[PDB]
């Protein structure tokens, strides 16, 4: 089961409830981050449904009712204007409750993103608002809407899709912006096939600009042109960075998200231990990453003290860092190919061409997929993995660090020794042939490697 909880932004008084259920009323013992700034338990048992509602109404937390087609609603964990967040998260708990219960076609995805930081991959999600900032302070967002990564393998009449850019909006009009998105959304969706019903495809089906017409109309408001913006990546800041006033944000890397008290590495317990002197609260990321946020400075050494203990900063490659995958198997019943499970010792191979080819201290944004349904959101990425069987993967190139563009498939069905020969020539090439800062994924695109994806609704496939 999976908890609402905007921005990843929980309480320490919170933490140490759902681990005290995580402990002693699931099967597998773990909080799981997942990759949309919430948690997850798996194997609940039965025994225990009742309590788990009520284990998070004691604290404060609401679960969704799966009837219910919103989800988390993501925002920006740590932007380098420390000062934003406090309030792009509030707007982001503010459009949460907004939409809380128009039933929906398909289900959909809204997040609040902070330049330069594209962390929450805005063009996975239907409806994204970039926070634009004057003297720091919010004045507005521009609007994207439309991304969008679940496919079905073999079926070009789907495809992931990126979002589109609509037009900036002052801060006074978001909730009425975004309640005429959703609407036209739900008023326009595909009513025969659920599989076309999503915002990708009524956008393409009906036109941007015939959306935007609408959307305006309802809203009342006209959009202004867009207010620039750019991307710089979409990775986490590991360790420690100075945020606003006297306090400090410590970043733990947590490979898959998974956290469990492993031999030697207590990272569980290391947690629990540091909830119950924390003064603020956590934010999880999503890269299924755990922020400790606004540590005083007096403090700083306690902190890093019990992380550093119970294996919460175990140092790893810049690629492992910048590497994802899906929970797919054992708990997953959609899964095709292992995901999780696969993805440390795969990123123990592809460290090792790294550094064979000298180039161990850069990354390649990497992520794998257990099935098309993309949530590893491995269709945004560089370098993608989409399970089709178990132990073979549709080899997907030609992303970008930032993620505004969609990796065409490269080779398909193969297994990881193929995966990790293809992957070897490539990285060789990369490592010699690249100019200054170039990313792989837009080596591949320029040295004919792979085509680029320009229009997915209508050449991602070959
Ligand atoms: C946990 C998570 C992956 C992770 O490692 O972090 C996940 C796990 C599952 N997703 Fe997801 N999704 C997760 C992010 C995503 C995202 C990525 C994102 O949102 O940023 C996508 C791709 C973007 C998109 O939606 O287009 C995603 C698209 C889906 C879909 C395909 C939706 C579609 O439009 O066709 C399914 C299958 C379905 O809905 O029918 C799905 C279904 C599932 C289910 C519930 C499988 C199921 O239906 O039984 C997974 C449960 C596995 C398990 O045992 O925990 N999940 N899923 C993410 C939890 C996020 C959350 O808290 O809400
Ligand atoms: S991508 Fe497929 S396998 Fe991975 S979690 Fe989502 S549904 Fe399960
Ligand atoms: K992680």
């Amino acid at each position: 089961l999976r908890c609402r909880l905007p921005g990843g932004v929980i309480t320490t008084k919170q933490w140490q409830a759902i681990d005290k259920f995580a402990g002693e009323n699931t099967i597998y013992g773990s909080i799981r981050l997942t990759n949309r700034q919430t948690f997850q338990f798996h194997g609940i048992l039965k025994k225990n449904v009742k309590p788990v509602h009520q284990m998070l109404h004691s604290v404060g937390l609401d679960a969704l009712a799966t009837n219910d087609m919103n989800r988390n609603v993501l925002c920006t964990s740590n932007p380098y204007e420390s000062q934003l967040h406090a309030e792009a998260y509030e707007w982001a708990k503010k459009i949460s409750e907004h939409l809380l219960p128009t039933y929906l076609p398909r289900k959909f995805k809204t997040t609040v993103v902070i330049p330069p930081q594209n962390d929450i991959d805005l063009h996975a999600n239907d409806m994204n608002f970039v926070a634009i900032a004057e003297n720091g302070k919010l004045v507005g967002f521009n609007l994207l809407v439309g991304g969008g990564l679940s496919i079905e393998h073999g079926n070009k009449k789907t495809y992931a899709r990126t979002a589109s850019e609509f037009g900036y909006l002052p801060l006074e009009h978001t909730l009425a912006v975004a309640e005429a998105v959703v609407t036209t959304q739900r008023d326009w969706g595909n009513r025969t096939d659920r599989k076309n019903a999503k915002t990708k495809y009524t956008l393409e089906r009906v036109g941007v600009e015939t959306f935007k017409a609408e959307v305006e109309r309802r809203a009342g408001i006209k959009f202004e042109p867009i207010r620039p913006y750019e991307f710089t990546g979409r990775g986490d800041r590991i360790g420690w960075v100075k945020g606003i006033d006297d306090n400090w944000h410590l970043t733990l890397f947590i490979e898959n998200g998974r956290i469990l008290d492993y031999p030697a590495r207590p990272l569980k317990t290391g947690l629990l231990e540091i909830a119950k002197i924390h003064k603020g609260d956590f934010r999880i990321t999503a890269n299924q990453n755990l922020i400790i946020a606004g540590v005083p400075e007096s403090e700083k050494a306690k902190i890093e003290k019990i992380a550093k203990e119970s294996g919460l900063m175990n140092a790893v490659t810049p690629q492992r860092e910048n590497s994802m995958a899906c929970v797919s198997f054992p708990t997953c019943p959609l899964a095709m190919a292992e995901a999780e499970r696969f993805l440390p010792s795969f990123i123990d191979n592809i460290d090792n061409l790294m550094a064979k080819h000298g180039v161990s201290d850069e990354h390649i944004v990497m992520r794998v997929a257990g099935c098309p349904n993309g949530c590893g959101r491995a269709m945004l990425a560089e370098v993608g993995l989409v399970g089709k069987a178990p132990g073979r993967y549709n080899l997907h190139l030609g992303g970008n660090r930032i993620g505004t563009r969609i990796p065409r498939m490269y080779k398909e069905n193969i297994t990881e020794p193929e995966i990790l020969a293809s992957l070897d020539e490539l990285i060789g090439r990369w490592a010699k042939e690249r100019e200054a800062g170039e990313g792989f994924g837009d080596f591949t695109v320029r040295a004919g490697i792979i085509r680029p994806v320009l229009d997915p609704a209508r050449d991602l496939w070959d």
